[PDB]
Order: C-alpha cells, then structure tokens, then sequence
C-alpha cells in the first residue's frame, strides 16, 4: 500500500475543474440541440425526445471532443440527431418493406446533393446537415467520403430490418459485421469533415477504418446495456447470438486492441486518435452505468 | 516540445470512461431529484426549476464525490435542493423584514426537532432530510454541528436580505464573511453525517473550517460568472465591492491556499479532504464555462 499515493487531493480538484468545464460546454451544446428538434418536431416525439436525451447526447459529444467549443460540435451533435431520428422513421414509422427503401433511396439522394422533397423531413434536416459540411469543410473532396458513410449506414439498417423479418437470425460475427447502423462513424466522419484538415483528409482511409472497430466496440457496450429495452421490442440484440459472458470477454478484448492501434495511429493523428479513445472511454462507461 | 508526451489515446480513454460513468451516476441522482420538486412543487416554480436545472445539480454531486452511489447522494441532493427552495423563498416570495424572520425562525425549529406547519412546505421538506440525516447518520451527536450550520446559513441569509435593504454596502470583506448563504457548508456537513464515521466526527472542526474556505472559493467564483445576473436583480455580488481583477487574483490565490491545507488534511481525512477539493475544482471549473 506504500506505493499507493497518500496525496490525491491535488489532481482531484483539478480533474474536477476540467469535468466541470466539459459540463458547462455539454449545456453550450444542448442549445443547437433544441433548435433542432424544434425546426423538425415530426422527427422529434416526446415519448423519446426530451431534454434528459438532449442532454446524455450534448454530454457525450462534449466529453469525447472537449477541446471544440459548442459551434464546432454544433455538426456532431446535428449528425447523432439525425441518427435517432433516422433510426425511428425505419424502427416505428416504417410498416413495409417498401416503406423502408424509399426512406433508404430519399436519404441517400439527399446526401449526393438532391433537394430534399418537401413533404420530408428526415431529408430536410440531413439536407441541413451536408449543407453545413460544404460552407465548414476543413478541406475539399469530402462529398465522396461522406456519402459511403451515409450509404453503408443506411445500407445496415435494411439488413437490420429484414433481420427482424426474417426466419433465421444472423450470427454474432455477422451481426457485428453490420454495426454501420449504429450511425458512429456516420457521426465521426462529419465531425472530421468540418474540425479536419488536409492532413486529416490524407489519413481519412485509416482513420475510417479505426472509426469502425471502436463503432464495433459501441455496439457490444451498448447491447449489454439495453438487453432488456431489446427484449421488449424484438429487436435485435448481441445477447441472442451468443452469452453474456462472449460479449463481455469480446468488448475487453476488442477494446484493448483498439487501443493499441489508437496508439500507433496518434503519432500521426493526434487528435483523430484522441477523438475516437474518448468516444470509446466515455460511451462504455457512461452505457455499463457502474 | 519533446518532453510533452507524444502518446494520451490510453490516458484519453481512461479519463472519458470515468466521466461516462459519472455522468450515468448523475442521471441515477437525478430520479430522487425529481421526487423531491414533486413532493412540493410549492417551493420549485417552473421558470426556474426545470429538467436542465435538476441536470446541472446531479452533475455537480455525482462529480463532487463519484465514489458514491446513487442512494448515497440523495442527502447531498436533497440539501442542495432545499438551499435553492429556500434562497427562493428568501429572495421572492418574502416581501417583509418581518416575512423573512418567521421563515427562518421556522426552519431553525424544525432544524432543532420541531414538527413542521402543515401549511410550511420549507419546514415539511427540512424536517424529511433532518429525519434522513437520523435515521442516516454514520455517528452519534451530529444534531448540534447541523443545527449550527443551519444557523449560520439562516443567519447569513438574514444579513444578505438586510444589505439589499441598506443604506451602504457591506465591504467586500464583510461581505465574503457572509459566505455561508451559499449553503455549501450546509450541504457538506449534511453529506458527511450519512456517508461520515466516527472518525468523521472527530475530524469535523476541521473539515468544517476547510468547508468554510471553499465556500468563499464557490462565492468568488459564483459573483464572477453571476454578474450581469445580479445587476439584473438589484442583488449583492462581490464584483460591485472590488473589481474583476482583484476577485479573480483572490479566486487564484485562495484556490491555491486551499489546496494547501486539503493537502495537510488529507493525511487523516482522505475521503472528506478529497470531497472538498472536487466540490471547488468541479464547481469553479463549470462556473467559470471556459
Ligand atoms: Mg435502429
Ligand atoms: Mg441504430
Ligand atoms: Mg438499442
Ligand atoms: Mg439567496
Ligand atoms: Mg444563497
Ligand atoms: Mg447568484
């Protein structure tokens, strides 16, 4: 126990003083959130939608990128938004497989820069959303990058849907395969589209690539947290493909490789590499709830 | 530059899964927070007293001491919670010098073990925490060091309400004397008689002094991010008593005197002086909303 430090008083108040400071920017942030749900509310139900989720998410976003100042957030906070609306018109609103596919075709003609139609407002807000990358790009020959991100997102949220329709589950492997839907690198990639710069975009490959094990690592943690909400909804969940103790065993595994290329990869994006550790950290922490 | 770490990924990670982890503890306060303004909505109006509000308190005291569960925050919260009822009471409903003299005369006999008016909804909600406090208590003779800080706050809060109606200010240093209207100390001593232990007990003159120090930390950096706030309302701030740049070189060098002596008062109260050094990094951290 000699080894164990008497003093911690010290990096206590000033460990504090950052988290506090993280806070007041999360409620700087929770402002554009509002203003969000408000031009959209079709998007934005109540039942779900109200400030405590405003906050969670404003929370999230401002300790996983505490060096942004609310503006700079405003487009990952937009994103994730977007996602929960997204993720709702397809779970809820969606009654048929037609139904389904012409959200997926809307959405990704939005996002290669078609007007959105005016009777739709999931297209009016991503239609925002890619407006607010082209005046805030930190560098050009974004659209590509973003739109396969759109595409392989909305892409896993079809499989996801027959999933839920179909006479055989996934595996696990599968499953996980398609974790796109969870909408994490969605969000990583407009965040670094608008925060980035040329050297981001020359990295954008690899930093991509991370972006999908830690979204990887997101879905197992956020599984185990809503293993009960999944229960209730037939929806799918890590937990029916294989036991509690695999996802538990896979998601400290996963993570501590994860860091490992975090590691090697900030010698070169510091700050990517940074961005996505704390998404990691702060969303497996805040989703296991200890 | 080279002595400047090249790697913080596996810090980054480290540091956001605790701040995801306290901000789920936060959300787990937050319920009992809810359940408080609902059992007397008399003393928590809406134009002040919203989810965002509640939000802010659950962060400071999931933060303040993140090594306590949920349950073990409801005093602290509840406290804090009946400081702001309270302040409100003080501040707008009493329109007298007569109004705000029965009130606290009232809170001080319900502080000392008398039944609360039925039509006192300020007494009813203190004698639920002083009922807690006994029922909760990790050591015999709490009741005459709670009452005292009762007293003191009451007290201060008297002489603030004198100075609004007074034909000359106090001096700056009268006034950071009066610190103990911010209830901080009133809701530290009530924390420490649920979580506290014998040794507590013997160690409280202390931590009561050192509570007494961050108080007028908490105050100083209260009046400088209330300013305008306080211009607005005709209420006392210490910034019409000296300037900016001497609060805030007293802010510095009481912050730094105070982390002096938690770190002497460590050695034998770990746990109280840690407390204490997150509850003013914390609150000048989100304060100050750099
Ligand atoms: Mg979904
Ligand atoms: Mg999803
Ligand atoms: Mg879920
Ligand atoms: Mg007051
Ligand atoms: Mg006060
Ligand atoms: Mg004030």
């Amino acid at each position: 126990n000699a080894m164990v430090p008497t003093h911690h008083a010290g990096n206590g108040f000033a460990v504090a003083s950052e988290q506090g400071r993280i806070c007041a920017l999360a409620a700087r942030g929770q402002r554009d959130l509002r203003q969000c749900v408000r031009a959209y509310p079709s998007l934005f139900p109540n039942p779900p939608v109200d400030d405590t989720m405003l906050s969670a998410l404003a929370l999230s976003t401002a300790f996983i990128a505490p060096w942004c100042s609310a503006e700079q957030l405003r487009v990952a906070n937009r994103a994730s938004l977007w996602v929960t609306a997204e993720d709702w018109q397809v779970d809820r609103v969606a009654t048929s497989d037609d139904a389904v596919r012409s959200i997926v075709s809307a959405c990704q003609a939005v996002a290669d820069g078609a007007a959105p139609d005016v009777d739709c407002a999931l297209g009016q807000l991503l239609a925002e959303i890619r407006d607010e990358l082209a005046t805030g790009a930190g560098f050009t020959e974004w659209q590509p990058v973003w739109r396969e991100e759109v595409r392989r997102m909305l892409t896993a949220d079809i499989r996801e849907w027959e999933w839920r329709h179909s006479a055989r589950p996934p595996s696990f492997a599968e499953y996980l395969d398609n974790a796109d839907n969870y909408g994490a690198s969605f969000v990583n990639v407009s965040h670094w589209i608008v925060t980035g710069d040329a050297q981001t975009r020359s990295h954008l490959p690899e930093l991509i690539a991370a972006s999908r094990e830690v979204q990887r690592i997101l879905r197992l943690s956020n599984d185990l947290a809503s293993y009960e909400r999944d229960i209730r909804s037939g929806d799918l969940n890590a937990l029916l493909l294989v036991d509690r103790e695999e996802v538990s065993r896979q998601l400290r595994d996963r993570i501590r490789a994860c860091q490992d290329h975090l590691h090697a990869l900030e010698v070169t994006c510091p700050r990517e590499a940074l961005y996505l550790a704390r998404e990691a950290g702060f969303t497996t922490g805040f989703y296991h709830g200890a």
